[PDB]
């Protein structure tokens, strides 16, 4: 490690008005725990916090107790800098490998381990230790690299290792020239469209990548349940953009895991698996999202972070479009309080069975596209 | 669904198209040290519908023996045999595993797109080796790992959806291909696969189980495991840095520093459109002087450059199949002296009698013809 990765953040007041952490409960509480309001007083473990992550969580959740572990002293030294600068009294730092988490003698409501577990000798033993740190209703939020999104990186990485390249300036120069000489069609060009991030990606040894089924098997091997994805978009047919496709109908017939497995092989830009795991003894009503049954009509749709409606447009982060007038009518009634049944009711005052059906299908489609989350009954 | 697509008429097909490993076209690549021989003994090991008939049609004085496990495939070779009077074509329903029953060896053994379909590809290559004369060549094609990513991705999806060879599966398969995002690895492959959406070729690629693909190192190991020498590539372009288009690249210099096989292995991972390994294998006891091409030695000055099929010079342009460009004036001067008779030394001599001493021009000639040999523009004739 020639430079610190990730790149150290100087000021969280600047960073947090512009950016956000995926698994920050301030933003993502309803995705982790669909059945409850934001809780400001969570016990949060950041397992492999690197330079910035734990300090961000402690800054945005001032009343939360944040415990952070890393094996890197320089990484923890930057968390300490951010701790001292911003008075993060709620942040506790340890030089500790994931393997020794039991030495903390604590369990947690949220365990975040993003971009860490592959660097372990035994990723399965790592996930087992995260599982043992989890309260009944707690969630492990994890990131692994995805096999089919990382093809380009693995190709160039392996070439750089066969040429004996390291982290020196001469190796970085050769590495950039190689990337500049890639033909237009090389798989790495799609991935590309930061000397520290270049070194971490290309010149820091092979980084294990995972299929959907390997992610699920890692989670179940640790005695945990695969709760689901942070971003659903990569893992489902986008039937909202392409309705009435017989091929997408045949994919939506398969059991969830086999269906995700198919879409990973058709949607190959996505290069990370962001997923949630929880305990077998967490009641399934807390987190089970199933738009196929009558219970879905009690789901309360809410706009996800940086999503919503502006006039006749619906927006995601960095993408806008005009839905059909009949679709917009449903989206205008999303307030984070009304149920799908209630929303169909409000549209009907502008059959009921047909509108409830259209509502259920629409919110299913937009949940799979990361436009709405759902609040489940308490 | 016969694959490959049956050809109706070889008189029409052969004026427009050609087989890579047809000795009429490619004799100097298989045997650099000798002229075309019209009377070769040729084995087509897994001939499919067309290939053996084409070889027999273009080499009328050659004895062509063809084997396949598919009766319908051999039935089309027979149709072509009867239509064109290919008395020099002998057909057998015989697996490669039972080749020894024919009790014959051959000057040329062609096995293109066949060996992966075997239970034991290495036992297949061993049986081809056992039927090869001292100076004979095995011309083989295996699918390449990094060029076939797209095919393997969609193939595996179709198997997980339980799709077969029925009309309903072919319709779903075409719709799936239409729904692939622009960046899907299969899309670049589809741009160069002219005939792949035809029902026969679609089924063969996507709906008839996984076809094993190979890295450069797996091809070389398959050949050496059978007790053969890896002679080289039919097309060198995929396996070398294109220093003719990008001279003085420090990265390409570092790749050209590696041992040959590791260097080929690197270029396979940088040049990922190429989806087939077309290579030649020969016996360890074939004299190395017959086929060894090494532009780094003084012997290279005695190499006779020859234009490869559908390559040459018209005025100030040089052409490949499907690509034209203007070389530097000093490059053109060398290319205008390629006649398939003059050596690299002689060519430098002719340029010198028209920006360099003799030593400098011989050096420029050696480097230029090395660059263009690696780009499949010139073959070389070696001394007898
Ligand atoms: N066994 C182990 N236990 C804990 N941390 C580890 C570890 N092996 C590697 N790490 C750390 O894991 C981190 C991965 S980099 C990712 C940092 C942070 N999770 C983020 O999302 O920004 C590095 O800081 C590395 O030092
Ligand atoms: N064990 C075996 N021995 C001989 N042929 C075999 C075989 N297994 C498969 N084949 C045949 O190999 C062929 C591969 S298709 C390629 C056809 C031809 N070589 C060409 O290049 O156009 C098929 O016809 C298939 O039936």
């Amino acid at each position: 490690h020639r430079w610190l990765y990730p790149h150290p953040i100087a000021d969280l007041e600047a960073w947090t008005t512009a950016n956000w952490e995926w698994f920050d409960p301030v933003h993502s509480h309803r995705i982790l725990w669909p059945d409850r309001e934001y809780r400001p007083d969570l016990d949060i473990l950041i397992a492999g916090c690197g330079t910035n992550q734990a300090a961000i969580f402690a800054f945005t959740n001032r009343a939360a107790k944040v415990v952070a572990i890393d094996i890197s002293r320089p990484a923890l030294d930057h968390q300490q800098y951010l701790k001292d600068k911003h008075g993060l009294a709620n942040l506790e730092l340890h030089l500790l490998p994931i393997e020794e988490l039991a030495t903390l003698g604590r369990d947690f409501d949220l365990v975040v381990s993003t971009g860490v577990l592959h660097h372990l000798a035994d990723p399965r033993a790592g996930m087992k230790e995260l599982a043992h740190c989890l309260r009944r209703d707690g969630v492990v939020a994890a990131m692994l690299y995805g096999k089919y999104g990382r093809i380009g990186v693995e190709l160039l990485g392996s070439v750089f290792r066969d040429l004996g390249l390291g982290q020196d300036d001469a190796s970085i120069k050769l590495a950039k020239e190689a990337i500049s000489l890639l033909p237009t069609y090389h798989p790495l060009r799609n991935y590309l469209t930061s000397d520290s991030a270049l070194v971490d990606t290309f010149l820091h040894g092979r980084q294990r990548s995972y299929t959907v089924e390997e992610c699920v098997d890692l989670v179940t091997s640790a005695g945990l349940v695969f709760q689901g994805w942070f971003h659903k978009a990569p893992y489902y047919p986008h039937d909202f953009f392409v309705p009435n496709s017989e091929f997408y109908a045949a994919v939506n017939t398969l059991p969830e895991v086999k269906a995700w497995s198919v879409m990973e092989r058709l949607e190959t830009l996505n290069a990370t698996h962001l997923f949630m795991a929880c305990r077998r003894d967490r009641p399934k009503e807390q987190y089970t999202i199933d738009f196929s049954t009558v219970a879905a009509l009690d789901y309360v749709p809410l706009m996800r972070t940086r999503c919503g409606v502006s006039g006749t447009d619906m927006f995601w982060p960095g993408w806008r479009m005009a839905p059909s007038p009949a679709q917009l009518a449903f989206l205008q009634q999303v307030d984070g309080r009304r149920t799908i049944r209630e929303i169909a009711g409000c549209v009907a005052r502008t059959s009921l069975a047909d509108l409830e059906e259209f509502g259920r299908k629409l919110f299913q489609s937009l949940w799979r596209l990361d436009f709405v989350a759902v609040a489940l009954p308490a």
